[PDB]
């Protein structure tokens, strides 16, 4: 199949590999500019193997699509649109324009979790169960028909990075091939997303990830893990925002020993022992945070928080 390629990062480069291995024939790359003199790594990618690559800073002026991009993008003749990520609306006249339309990799088991953060919100709200969904694009915000989904146990303490690392990432790039190679057999699947379960959530920036320290100790628990590593879930004291990595549950057998460090807002202080910092819900349950960061970017084992 002819296809093109509309992503960032690493997990879009892997993909884009991954298609060529197949057989597939990638007829272009659409990628975002290079920021800071650092090269996107599916552009260098794809620029390295000589197909055609572009770095359109933006796809529309005044809510419709450049006539310059889209006579470009035109001239492949892609059958498929293949969007493994890349956070920003590409046009409708692009997602429309193959025969075999767009497909577009999300990290969650849709219709949850709708919106940029699908992981984050997985963890934040103790999602049992988690997952990523292959989908068709339509001019709705992860809204179009499944196309595959698969899904994994969620960990009780895994966080945003392990879940990705050790399932989302790996499984989603076969995902997505998979989608591809059911597309070219003509057995691919198609499956309106239902209204029943249905859930939109905003973007995790550090600014949405301060911590509430009137919720349970799980519900917090479940929070530093749900922003754990991106964006750090964090809370003023000690005069800075500290940030909080590595959360836990199993206090069972822990001592409870050592400095205790000052939180405003949270139901007890909570203490700084030789396993880490000590945490409470106002249900007075504990957590165990296992490394600091400070404001400064000083990272830490909480244990040596006072050195």
């Amino acid at each position: 199949m002819k296809i093109a390629v509309i992503g960032q990062s690493l997990f879009g480069q892997e993909v884009y590999c991954q298609l060529r291995k197949e057989g597939h024939e990638v007829v272009g790359v659409f990628t975002i500019p290079d920021k800071d003199g650092k090269a996107d790594p599916d552009g260098l990618e794809a620029e390295k193997d000589g197909v055609p690559v572009f770095k359109f800073p933006r796809w529309r002026a005044r809510g419709q699509a450049l006539p310059e991009v889209v006579a470009k993008y035109q001239a492949l003749g892609a059958e498929l649109n293949v969007l493994p990520f890349c956070s920003q609306f590409i046009p409708m006249e692009v997602i429309n324009a193959p025969r075999h339309g767009s497909i577009i990799y999300h990290p969650s088991l849709l219709p949850r979790h709708r919106g940029a953060s699908a992981i984050n919100w997985t963890l934040i709200h103790g999602d049992k169960k988690g997952g990523f969904t292959i989908f068709w694009a339509d001019d709705g915000l992860d809204t179009g028909d499944l196309l595959l989904q698969k899904e994994c146990e969620v960990l009780p303490d895994d966080t945003v990075s392990t879940l990705y690392n050790r399932f989302l990432f790996p499984e989603g790039i076969k995902g997505m091939v998979q989608a591809v190679r059911l597309i070219a057999e003509g057995t691919a699947p198609r499956c309106p997303q239902s209204e029943e379960g249905a859930t939109y959530e905003g973007i995790q920036k550090k600014e949405t990830a301060k911590i509430n320290w009137d919720q349970p100790a799980e519900a917090i628990h479940n929070w530093i893990r749900g922003n754990d590593k991106v964006p750090g879930a964090w809370t003023e004291a000690c005069g800075q925002k500290l940030t909080f990595f590595n959360s836990t549950l199993n206090t069972s057998g822990l001592s409870t020993q050592g400095e205790a460090l000052p939180i405003p807002g949270a139901h007890r202080p909570g203490v700084v022992t030789k396993a880490g910092l000590i945490l409470f819900g106002n249900d007075d349950r504990m957590l165990l945070v296992k490394n600091i960061q400070l404001e400064d970017g000083k990272m830490m084992p909480a244990s040596q928080f006072f050195k």
